[PDB]
């Protein structure tokens, strides 16, 4: 199945970020009833709490405030029907 | 061993290209007697003539006049003592 609307598995898709800045991890889905993880490489989950960091099922991960902290492979995970799903991205500076 | 002074094999480094403009993909290696091969996933292999395309062990490859054809995956290869190492590089615009 597909759960995200674009699905970067193989090769990350870049996004640029610039810090003190809204950074946006665009891995939108298809439904508003799946559950995503947002993880940053090796070993980092980030959980959104709706402030400052939000979900929006139609746009992704909204991060407000961008930090160095944010610059790396970030993976968005959903599992549906029993299978994990992974869409990539890496953010680096404008 | 290492061939390549940078390897990025897991993670590919983002460079960024400019249309009309030189290219440098910069898999320098840690001496000159190391043949490397450049490639454009999934299907490319781009060949250096010492012209359009140089390459340079000090550097890496210097693609003159670099086109949208460079946007992508490319990934420097050299086998070295009967083992096959790779780096990766992400390519997009400024
Ligand atoms: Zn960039």
């Amino acid at each position: 199945g597909r759960p995200f609307v674009e699905m970067y598995s193989e090769i990350p898709e870049i996004i640029h970020m610039t810090e003190g800045r809204e950074l946006v991890i665009p891995c939108r889905v298809t439904s508003p009833n799946i559950t995503v993880t947002l993880k940053k490489f090796p070993l980092d989950t980030l959980i959104p709490d709706g402030k400052r960091i939000i979900w929006d099922s139609r746009k992704g991960f909204i991060i407000s405030n961008a930090t160095y902290k944010e610059i790396g492979l970030l993976t968005c995970e959903a599992t549906v029907n029993g299978h994990l799903y992974k869409t990539n991205y890496l953010t680096h500076r404008q």
